[PDB]
DNA sequence: CGGAATGGAATG
DNA sequence: CATTCCATTCCG
């Protein structure tokens, strides 16, 4: 029972196809955005219903993931890893 | 009109007799004291707020516009009360109206 | 104090 | 569960 944030996000970012805007940091173990106002407009409804950076990061945050302190955005949750699908069962939405 | 919940509640707050021993209206009118912030913060903040924190409180005066009043010590027994003094001139004494001029920041 | 990261909870 | 608004927290 995995949301289809998750699954959707790492869809997009392990995607090839979308790697100029959003892919792997090297080690896999985080994730870039680059260019937000093209990846917000061009990018983000096609996956969501709004085109809205700030909603995106919201999600984000909701799920546990923290930003990584360096355009270019970069966020981070430990059990969120390249090749490793099967650890988004641990990824939960905080609730109150 | 849509006056955000922030400004009515400070307004409400300042105002209410029942807060005025930690947060009432200077004597012109003009500007707001807030006395003792330690006990300010744990007995009033969060019955008006989301919570406990004179720092949070003083981030939403900033992001409205308000400016601190200035006070000049000098010497003297000089003995001091916990004593911040806030102000914003469209934010005034039994003159509720004119809370539709302040508008917040853009983030 | 104020930029920016994260959160509450009403509404979708 | 997702989206939005703007409030709260963090940290320089
Ligand atoms: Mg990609
Ligand atoms: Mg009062």
């Amino acid at each position: 029972n995995v949301p289809a944030f998750l699954t959707k996000l790492w869809t997009l970012v392990s995607d090839p196809d979308t790697d100029a805007l959003i892919c792997w940091s090297p080690s896999g173990n985080s994730f870039h955005v680059f260019d937000q106002g093209q990846f917000a407009k061009e990018v983000l409804p096609k996956y969501f219903k709004h085109n809205n950076m700030a909603s995106f990061v919201r999600q984000l945050n909701m799920y546990g993931f923290r930003k990584v302190v360096h355009d270019d955005t970069e966020f981070q949750h430990p059990c969120f890893l390249r090749g490793q699908e099967q650890l988004l069962e641990n990824i939960k939405r905080k609730v109150t």
